[PDB]
């Protein structure tokens, strides 16, 4: 504790955003959380009454984690409430939701404003998650569990990894495991590398390829498990970017020795990227320039 905390008075909820895994979210104000800034928009993440504890621990760690991250697309953290009433989390609001929910949104099966990503659309979206992913490893960090749903994206169309559930150190599980966007070695022996990430990665450009649909359509996870372990692999969806796909097939060569890092992933792009990404990006950045 201490240090992260920040004063309950100092954060209002003004509505609700969605329910989440341990609380419902919601969406609001908090003072003096950002440099130069008086007030600033936040998303607080809440615990239901219920899970008194057993959890609510398990709720203040995962945060834990985020504060040890700190780039541009990595969700900020600003600041915790532990000690006090509803144990709650504020950090860097995200307006447009999780990546896949914003997906499957663009599809026009639920007729809209905004078109399907464009093959340079989807780079930028590509090359954001991965410099974050690059951040991550950098830190010696594994995300264990790399999928659009753990994508947030902002108002501004930035897409940022905002989910560290199962996100811990490369040194129970209440919950399925998410099969469709493991690795074949994760699924094997249980192992998790930055490697697997990169996969998971591979996975997360298919979605949006396809906009978010279910991977392994027709198989169930048992069946994926084997299908993947066999060398299985997804297809190229249609009007996919020969481009991207090669990108995915790369990130899916069975030996985890053979797949590209992700500073290699970025670099393959960073001549596709848009203008502003030399600045922000972690890449380009002094803390591993
Ligand atoms: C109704 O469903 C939802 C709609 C949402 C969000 N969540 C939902 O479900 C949880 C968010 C959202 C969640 C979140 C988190 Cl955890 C951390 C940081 N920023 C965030 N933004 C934005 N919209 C529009």
């Amino acid at each position: 504790p201490d240090e992260w905390e920040v004063a309950r008075e100092k954060i209002t909820m003004s509505r609700e955003l969605g329910q989440g895994s341990f609380g419902m979210v919601y969406e609001g104000v908090a003072k003096g959380v950002v440099k130069d800034e008086p007030e600033t928009r936040v998303a607080i993440k809440t615990v239901n009454e219920a899970a008194s504890m057993r959890e609510r621990i398990e709720f203040l760690n995962e945060a834990s984690v985020m504060k040890e991250f700190n780039c541009h697309h990595v969700v900020r953290l600003l600041g915790v409430v532990s000690q006090g009433q509803p144990t709650l989390v504020i950090m860097e609001l995200m307006t447009r939701g999780d990546l896949k929910s914003y997906l499957r949104s663009l599809r026009p099966e639920m007729e809209p404003v905004l078109a399907p990503p464009s093959l340079s659309k989807m780079i930028q979206m590509a090359g954001e998650i991965a410099d974050g992913m690059a951040y991550l490893n950098a830190n010696k960090f594994v995300h264990r569990d790399l999928a659009a749903r753990n994508c947030m994206v902002a108002e501004d169309f930035t897409v940022k990894i905002g989910d560290f559930g199962m996100t811990r150190d490369i040194y129970g599980g209440k919950g399925l495991l998410p099969v469709r966007w493991m690795s074949p070695e994760s699924l094997k022996d249980g192992v998790f590398t930055t490697y697997s990430d990169v996969w998971s990665f591979g996975v997360v450009l298919w979605e949006i390829a396809t906009l978010a649909e279910q991977p392994y359509q027709g198989l169930s996870n048992e069946q994926v498990l084997r299908f993947v372990m066999e060398g299985g692999l997804l297809d190229k969806p249609d009007n996919c970017p020969d481009m991207l796909f090669e990108l995915m097939r790369m990130c899916w060569q069975y030996n985890p020795k053979m797949r590209p890092s992700f500073l290699e992933i970025i670099s393959s792009i960073k001549e596709e990227m848009e203008p502003g990404f030399r600045e922000v990006s972690f890449y380009y950045s002094e803390e591993n320039k």
